[PDB]
């Protein structure tokens, strides 16, 4: 009952940590819009949490391992809360928020946010290295796995509360309470709407300050650091762990864009409902993964073989994506001739057609256009439609120049806005995609406890915190910040139309060749998986040869 009490407090701190993370990302757009700030400065401010975290994660790990640990964790949580409160003072010190079509037919105080994010990042560092090593040092024969599984399962209450109230706070006017809301002309659907972003940080800061009260009642550096980097098993494990986590990060970063470009679901069918059933599977997988290791009495090689088996069984489900793909969308003008007559070889420098010769409009324009013929037009002017239907339900343009078709003359040449959806087969395949995805997520969550349970076992009983700290540092550096950058750089090789911004020729992409997208995305993930898997198998051979 002395470890049980310490066990409760750490759960509260885990919840607070996750809440703070998801809060920060949720409030970034409003801050950019309220503060009148550049995009480079936004990329900078968002990166502060990393400058504070990566700078002191190793020193707190080593030097804090011989002081009072429960008190260090409480001090860290208090610093995190104080930093969370500091991010909301600009609102109280600045002033009031002063600021308060295109159919086109044929045409012939930021330092405060920075230094608060830095304080938060500096403050969360003592939770994982000093908490888990404390749990491992004082525990019975096999209960460390079960405890870590319960901990990782309980922590999912942070994202729930965050997503719940960050969406409720983003539908209030920013100056709520000081102004009377009856004279406000702006609505959440406008372009200048800023919500109450300062209210997201008060609740998180006070929660982090509250969750730290129970904790208050419960020359060698260099050789200790060199004695850890000459241990082969540790280096091999860290490497593969890195490869696998990089693969996961990239996949979860671009799955939502892949699903939209491949199958056609508009980020609301595939987004909201999915998570509601995707999170309990993760929680149950984590808890059961811990419970199995506890119940079956596994040693080091047993844990290694169990996690290798889970990795294999989760990689065998990943290679089924290559077999449920659809055909490529057809947009007249992009890859085919503007009159549908013939195919082309270059996405660039397609010539204008007879049906569209007279109507001189901006090619750079990208407005969804689809006629009853089934194909796609870049713009209502590029299709030749010289009529409208008013601001009613999407205005059906009519009597189109390039919508005319043989045998279609005896019909209604009228194109609705919005791309014509895919056939039924593509939906039927989307359902198989979702099923396989939840299966792979379950089988990859069943083995997430083994990393900590192995790093602790393959290292001297006194260098447990330093090892976990260096592991966390390397992973959060080379697999959380680099991972999205290279995947994104690689993916952009498959664009066929760019949104030419005022200065930058590439503001964003309109469409992407779906076949090459799937090729690059799934190939990178599969190659990384094999990479990490290989290292682990060899590692198992070395382990079995050692003991
Ligand atoms: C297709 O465009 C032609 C030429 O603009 C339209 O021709 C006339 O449009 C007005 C109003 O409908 C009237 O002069 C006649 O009803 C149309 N016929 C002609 C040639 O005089 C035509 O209406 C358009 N497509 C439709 C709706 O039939
Ligand atoms: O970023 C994430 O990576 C994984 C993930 C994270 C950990 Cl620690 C783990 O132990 C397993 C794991 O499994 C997957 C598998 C995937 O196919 C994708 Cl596409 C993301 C994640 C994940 C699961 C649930 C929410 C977010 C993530
Ligand atoms: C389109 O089809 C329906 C029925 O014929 C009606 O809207 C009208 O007669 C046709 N012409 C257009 C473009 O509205």
């Amino acid at each position: 009952n002395g470890l049980k009490m310490f066990l409760a407090a750490l759960s509260l701190s885990f919840i607070a940590k996750t809440l703070g993370a998801i809060i920060m990302k949720s409030s970034i757009i409003h801050i950019e819009r309220r503060f009148e700030i550049s995009s480079s400065l936004v990329g900078f401010i968002d990166g502060s949490f990393e400058i504070g975290n990566l700078l002191v994660i190793v020193f707190v790990s080593y030097f804090g391992s011989k002081l009072h640990r429960p008190k260090l964790i409480g001090i860290g949580c208090f610093i995190m809360g104080i930093g969370g409160v500091l991010t909301a003072l600009p609102h109280f010190f600045m002033g009031y928020y002063r600021y308060s079509s295109t159919l086109s037919t044929c045409l012939i105080m930021w330092i405060y946010v920075f230094m608060g994010n830095m304080l938060r990042g500096i403050g969360e560092t003592p939770i994982v290295p000093l908490g888990l090593s404390y749990i491992d040092d004082f525990a019975k024969e096999g209960h460390s796995s079960l405890y870590l599984g319960i901990l990782n399962a309980i922590a999912m209450i942070g994202p729930i509360i965050g997503f719940t109230l960050g969406s409720l706070f983003s539908k209030m006017y920013v100056d709520i309470g000081y102004v009377d809301l009856s004279t406000i002309r702006i609505t959440p659907t406008d372009s200048r709407w800023v919500g109450a972003w300062w209210l997201n940080f008060l609740v998180s800061g006070l929660f982090s300050i509250i969750s730290s009260i129970p904790f208050f009642f419960l020359t060698g550096f260099f050789q200790s650091f060199k004695s850890i980097l000459t241990n082969p098993l540790y280096v091999m494990f860290v490497l593969l762990t890195l490869l696998q986590v990089s693969s996961y990060i990239g996949a979860f970063t671009y799955v939502f864009k892949y699903v939209e470009q491949q199958y056609g679901q508009p980020s609301s069918k595939a987004n909201i409902l999915l998570g509601v059933i995707t999170i309990p599977i993760f929680a149950s997988g984590m808890f059961l993964g811990g419970y199995i290791i506890k119940k079956f009495k596994l040693n080091t090689v047993g844990i290694a073989k169990f996690s290798c088996f889970t990795a294999v069984m989760s990689l065998s489900f990943y290679l089924l994506y290559f077999f449920i793909l659809c055909e490529n969308k057809s947009v007249a003008g992009l890859t085919m001739t503007y009159d549908g007559n013939n195919p082309v070889t270059s996405h660039r420098d397609v010539p204008l057609s007879y049906c569209n010769s007279d109507c001189n409009c901006d090619e750079s324009q990208w407005e969804p256009v689809c006629g009853n013929n089934g194909i796609t037009y870049i713009s209502p002017c590029l299709a030749g439609c010289k009529s409208s239907s008013g601001n009613k339900k999407p205005i059906v343009f009519y009597n189109c120049s390039c919508l005319e078709v043989t045998g279609l003359q005896n019909r209604n040449y009228s194109a609705h806005l919005g791309e014509c959806p895919r056939d039924d087969a593509c939906t039927r395949k989307f359902y198989f995609f979702v099923a396989i995805q939840v299966l792979n997520l379950f089988f990859s969550a069943l083995g997430g406890t083994s990393h900590v349970m192995l790093i602790v076992k393959i290292v001297q009983p006194e260098l447990k915190s330093l090892a976990l700290g260096f592991h966390s540092m390397v992973i959060r550096a080379l697999g959380g910040i680099l991972a999205p950058i290279y995947f994104g750089a690689l993916i952009d090789t498959t664009c066929i139309k760019w949104s030419t911004n005022n200065c930058g020729t590439r503001g964003s992409c309109r469409t992407y060749n779906s076949t090459s997208f799937s090729r690059v995305y799934l190939g990178l993930s599969s190659m990384l998986r094999v990479s990490s898997l290989v290292l682990y198998i060899i590692l198992i051979y070395a382990m079995k040869k050692k003991y």
